[PDB]
């Protein structure tokens, strides 16, 4: 009867604002919690075609689909059936800075996510407004505990054509929405998000992400 | 060169909606102000989401840099914007963690400026002075103005005064944008502020501000 | 206060030792200031080191806020932490990464201020403006001057003008101490800041350098 | 087509300055390079006992002792005979910020280290100036090209007394000595640093590092 299920459905809205262009996008996908894997379809609904890159978008479109060993507890997996929250902060090295929030409920099989994203402050000439990116490289969380509440600490960076790189650092805080769900101890959370298919404007894009959670060397 | 249709005497018209720490809440001010004097007054009212949780002086300098006064020799970008207008977007980096983002799109009929502004943060500590609503009042500030990117861009070292003698720093960077062709833009140059709350109902649900900027040059002509 | 033994004409005596992106370096100056007027001048010369890899300018605040115009209604830690003196540690961040340390211990004997300088600087980048030495002065700045943890704290949006009319962007953070035990701390000010290189050689083994400082507290006062 | 050797001595000295204190402290170790293991006696000469925590000069304490696979451009190893320097930057959330630098060279069996280390603006009642620090915990450093320099990002912590984190950014530059030495492309270096032993006032400090070099998920 537990309520994390070995196939689960993702059901997703993200609505935001990125320098003053609104936009509207619908996500539907699967994902095995337990393998920390889980892939998406993506259809922007409104603001299509987005005239910033994709790839700022991409960790906004869910901590449960993490494989967590037995020693780490899992804070994701023990706020169901109820959900949880989160809050993020991405600041880039070049200025621009964007908010998100995605409020998690669960029905069924089904996680349904309320996604919503700010930036503000991309240079017209930055590698977003340019759609000079890539990809995320793989990266490592910093999981940790701040005035009651579980906190992500993440050195991000999008690789860019021409193999530069362009730095990005971000914050997460998670909040379980139901009382008495247990804090972990510190711990890492390795990522690796791809978008593995788009249509020519990324009007569709298909997307997918490993997580991994362990406790660092030596053990890990 | 370009003519302003800025009146020494203007009104205010302000929509705010927005989100911090997940509450949401829709704010209307209406006021007055002196463009060439850089003062100004407004009448705020929390519409949707009162009483708020969090301290309404995070939002009071997202309620436009007309209201500052320019000398002669320092470029005028935002007098220089009517009757077009323009818009700002700007970042809150707040020491303990708390972000937020704001918009504003000013657009000028007659006598009045309307403000559509937009206000989200997040990452404020449930036991900071933002949620537990500890703060007394931005201190005087001042704006540094530079191009960046081709784009006029104001960064603000700010600080909050606390209850129990305290200050809570924050970082502001704005970027501004003229609706309109051919504006010119300035050098670099700094902006006074001192921004106030002259009174309020005990929820802030109604607020009285105030506002006074001033542009100049630095040391020694300041 | 005025049982000041700093009087109206003080001569400047200071030595820096230092090293930016590897490369070692000491410097001499020699100087004279009016402390109740906020101004001072030196003559700087590169003893080892010369001439330098890096521009001259990121070393410039580090060659004493003494050297300001405080009223009388700002109290003045920096006057009242003599005859015994007082020393300040800062740390300088560069938007591309270059990051400095610098501290100065300043003691006083007679008429002289004496000034133990010592600057780091670490990862700015090969083709930056530093090391490409692209930069034309520091732009006139306003200091925020607050009390953190005890110790009085200022910090600066500082920005360096570039070839072609670009900046450069650096945050300053600086913590003074008092030598001697109990010296009252201030409330919030503002100091603004305009220091300037008056004249050098081509390769600023030979440097003369200017500031201008005033204590205020910001609109719509001063 | 070697320099290195599977176990290899360590001799350090370093100088430095936090919050106005002096202090000198030399080093003497031994590692395996390719297994990714060091450990060094250290030892303060001057400036003791230090007023400030231990822990904050620890990774300035060569990331030749890092187990690179074969699939990743190894600079450190292929930095020898001839050597390399690095520069660093921390930066405290509260305000303290150090500088660090490191000439390493080689002669025979040893590496040799001249480091220094200068740090400011720690606040009297910080965990740094009242020493309430416990360790580093595991990080994963970030490791791509800028400028032509291999460039080292780390997201840090350090537990505290009291069931707490500290945070830490460090940015780190790579430099070889000899013209060039081939730069490697974006990696992650799981690092885990321990004190294992010291006497009551850290005069005497037994310190160990694990380090190992990957390509992230699903790479590890």
């Amino acid at each position: 009867m537990s309520a994390i299920k070995p196939d689960m459905k993702i059901n997703l809205r993200m609505e935001g604002n990125v320098n003053g262009h609104h936009f509207v996008i619908d996500g539907d996908g699967t994902g095995k919690p337990f393998e920390g894997k889980q892939s998406m379809d993506l259809e922007v609904k409104e603001g299509g075609p987005l005239p910033f890159a994709f790839d700022i978008l991409t960790t906004a479109f869910n901590r449960v689909f993490a494989e967590y060993p037995d020693h780490i507890q899992d804070y994701f997996k023990q706020s169901f059936p109820k959900g949880y929250s989160w809050e993020r902060s991405l600041t880039f090295e070049d200025g621009g800075i964007c908010i998100a929030r995605n409020d998690i409920t669960m029905e069924g099989d089904t996680f349904y996510n309320k996604v919503r994203f700010h930036g503000v402050n991309f240079p017209a000439n930055g590698p977003v407004m340019q759609k000079k990116t890539l990809k995320w490289e793989p990266s490592t969380e910093k999981m940790y505990v701040r005035d009651g509440v579980l906190t992500g600490d993440i050195t991000m960076a999008l690789l860019l054509e021409g193999n530069a790189h362009y730095r990005c650092d971000s914050r997460t805080t998670y909040k379980a929405k139901e009382k008495g769900v247990k804090l972990p101890g510190y711990h890492l959370v390795d990522h690796c998000i791809e978008i593995l298919s788009h249509d020519k404007d990324y009007n569709k894009v298909k997307l997918y992400e490993h997580a991994v959670a362990h406790s660092g060397l030596p053990d890990n």
